[PDB]
């Protein structure tokens, strides 16, 4: 897995493109420092699951030469940069404090929101910059860039839903230039997760690996895989929420524990949940409500069932390497 | 000029793509309302100079059929959406209040910064979505998307410079995770303007028009034009600053009046300028300093000289239609 070592080779390259700009040497030095810091800060320290998935899938769908490895590692790090851009955007939107156990990029003294927005856009453009640099001549250049386009669009729509579903505008169907009860249900939650997480996290890396491996687009796999991605997305996102509840409640996010507590709890407890926001007492009240009906074991049951369904789908893929890769990913948990 | 009427045909199309997503009808209705509002709010009300430039240049480099008009209007509105995304990003970054004589998109009750970031990214992706929808089969699809890539990258770098040049980090050349005197000069100002404004505002539309007209990329025009764009950018950006000073001072932006006042004023007045921020008294002090040395007439002299140089470059283009279009643009002022 010679993936991390390639990082510099790509990052520097992008900065080199900015170095070639018509600027004075001093400005060049300062911007190179700043953008190197940005990349090393927001694209490092994570598990890099997406890029590793890309690499594994490409290897298993294929004895691979150096140019292929370079292209694949570029794609993996491009997806990692997409993750970083989404992560910084979410830190800005959700008013988060710590990401990867360090201060959010927009919270730094030298980087306010003003810099954070511009930097997220820089990262998003750098993705396609590197893709153009390394894969324009490859037969799947348009397929890859359009896969990134669609994954980003669906993630953006999912983030919008995750942010604004309980807002006043989403209630009662015009806009004027609080929990919405009808909005909390498993169908809306599935929509939010699938668009928000499933595609960019799972579908996009798998599709990139398959396309680089030589699988034709019209192959039926690209739909089966999609379904699997959806399921996996669902699975992991629920897991994520399970980790959060053990600041979704603070930001009034529609979460799996909320929906299941609402389903299980009585009407007075539904009213109590509705009444409970940036206040510790309300958060602990909702945590106690969750712990009363023991939603933490319902998550275990859901994990079992969803993993069963995912494995059933994987066995229906009928492709040895991709099946092994996805089974390994699920075994990671 | 059948440009505005096409707007809906493109906007709806993009929303239709989002409608095709796997969502419930209610969520579909709400998101369609919200994104239609976003597009109609941030992409309408302006002069639409960039798109009109695209259309005029394409027409003059060419008796044009319907598919060509559709593609060209799509490109023009894509550049307008790029303008809107940059405009909303700048409103977020500079903490502005009114844009196009109405509340900034991020200031609305139903749209905070959280929604504004996601919406700017949505608009940026919608640009390439429409480009793919309308021009993927055209021979210049990659050229156009890469032109957009580079224009956006240079605009992002220019915005970063315009925002952070006077910051502490830019002084003395590492980052720790006030006016910088050495930074204010005509060379740094030229860099900031050229990257920030010249390319996306002028070079990008001209290049799109020429490429759609059938001009080969390796033609020498694509460099002469670049120079002209630079000059024009410079010109107009200075004009823009002249309009602002008649909130650049509030946000501590490096502006043409600041540099020229520093050049003309004595050392005590340089210290006074440095000492003067979100305070009315300081702003009026700097305005009085500007009005003392009458920088408002130095702007007139600069306008004359820069227009002369731009016209000299245009006469050196040696292309009738593009020369006429650029002369008309300069006559707009
Ligand atoms: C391949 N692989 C993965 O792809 C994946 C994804 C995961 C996740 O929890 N994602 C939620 C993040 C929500 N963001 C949405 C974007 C918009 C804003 C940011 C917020 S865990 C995970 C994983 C775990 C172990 C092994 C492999 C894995
Ligand atoms: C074709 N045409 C133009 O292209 C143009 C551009 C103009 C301008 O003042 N731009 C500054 C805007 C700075 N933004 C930078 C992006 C990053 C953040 C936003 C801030 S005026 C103008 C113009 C005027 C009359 C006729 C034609 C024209």
């Amino acid at each position: 897995d010679y993936f991390r070592s390639m990082y510099d080779r790509y990052r520097d390259v992008f900065i080199n493109h900015i170095n070639d700009y018509v600027l004075e040497d001093d400005i060049k030095i300062i911007i190179s420092k700043y953008y190197k810091l940005l990349f090393d800060y927001n694209c490092l320290g994570g598990k890099n699951n997406r890029g590793i998935l890309v690499i594994l899938i490409y290897e298993y769908v294929k004895d691979i030469n150096c140019n292929e490895w370079e292209k694949v590692a570029c794609i993996a790090w491009c997806i990692e940069i997409l993750q970083a851009s989404f992560l910084v955007a979410d830190d800005i939107m959700d008013k988060g404090e710590t990401r990867r156990n360090k201060h959010c990029w927009y919270l730094l003294k030298d980087v306010e929101i003003k810099n954070a927005v511009n930097d997220v856009f820089l990262l998003y453009n750098a993705i396609y910059k590197l893709l153009d640099v390394y894969l324009r001549n490859d037969n799947c250049y348009l397929d890859l860039i359009t896969s990134f386009r669609e994954a980003t669009l669906k993630t953006i729509v999912g983030q919008h839903l995750d942010t604004n579903i309980f807002s006043d505008k989403y209630s009662h169907i015009d806009i004027d230039v609080k929990i919405n009860i009808n909005m909390l249900n498993f169908k809306v939650y599935q929509n939010i997760i699938i668009h928000k997480t499933a595609y960019y996290s799972f579908f996009l890396p798998i599709v990139c690996g398959m396309q680089m491996g030589g699988i034709s687009l019209d192959n039926l796999l690209y739909k089966k895989v999609e379904n699997i991605a959806i399921l996996m997305g669902e699975y992991f996102q629920v897991h994520d929420d399970y980790i959060d509840t053990f600041s979704d409640i603070q930001n009034n996010k529609l979460t799996w524990p909320l929906i299941k507590a609402f389903e299980l709890c009585s009407q007075p407890e539904k009213e109590d949940i509705i009444r409970n926001k940036d206040n510790v007492t309300c958060i602990k009240f909702i945590n106690d409500i969750y712990e009363h009906y023991n939603i933490r074991d319902h998550y275990v049951e859901y994990e079992k069932k969803q993993k069963m369904k995912i494995l059933e789908a994987i066995n229906q893929l009928h492709h040895e390497g991709i099946e092994y890769v996805l089974k390994y990913v699920m075994d990671i948990l």
